[PDB]
């Protein structure tokens, strides 16, 4: 769910993950995907797309299980669409992880609407 | 559109609005409406209403013209229904500031997909 999407992308960022991600960019939080905007916004264009193929789970408000382990995302999930999920929450908190260097606080509260429309997933 | 909203919230509160206002609560921002938490957030439970009583206008995209004249926003414009929605946005501005007295940051990025579901306009 978006409980653990955002102990997931704390745990990685260090960063409070709904006031750095929930909005930013194109892309990344609330709504659908748009033409990505950084390579922090292309982390959740990936996510998303990513989200696709669960129809499913409620990417949103299906919880399941995972653990801290040594400072790594262990996913602990019996359930395929659930395994899935999370398999992609930890995706894209490591990669908005590694992208920190070019996070961009220009578009942390984006206006979406306005955003050019995303090429198919 | 977003950014005459944006403007006119940020003139009577005198804080950033995508900051305060793009996700609060169950009906601040993006999305649509669920039960409203505080008075704040009753204020875009409202704000929503009466988006739909408008007859074609784009309440997020739709441009429009108002003067921000002895500190009251005045809403100048032609074509109705822009003047209806410019109607709109100056009322939850007003009362978004007339509010401040009890905004919670604790709902500032709410998880909206939890909220109860709102009663019909
Ligand atoms: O963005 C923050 O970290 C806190 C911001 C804030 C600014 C003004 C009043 C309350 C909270």
């Amino acid at each position: 769910s978006l409980f653990e999407l955002g102990k997931m992308i704390l745990q990685e960022t260090g960063k409070n993950p709904a006031k750095s991600y929930g909005a930013y960019g194109c892309n990344c939080g609330v709504l659908g995907r748009g033409q990505p905007k950084d390579a922090t916004d292309r982390c959740c264009y990936v996510h998303k797309c990513c989200y696709k193929k669960l129809t499913g789970c409620d990417p949103k408000k299906d919880r399941y299980s995972y653990s801290w382990k040594d400072k790594t995302i262990v996913c602990g999930e019996n359930n395929p669409c659930l395994k899935e999920l999370c398999e992609c929450d930890k995706a894209v908190a490591i990669c908005l992880r590694e992208n920190l260097g070019t996070y961009n606080k220009k578009y942390r509260y984006h206006l979406k609407p306005f955003c050019k429309k995303a090429d198919p997933c």
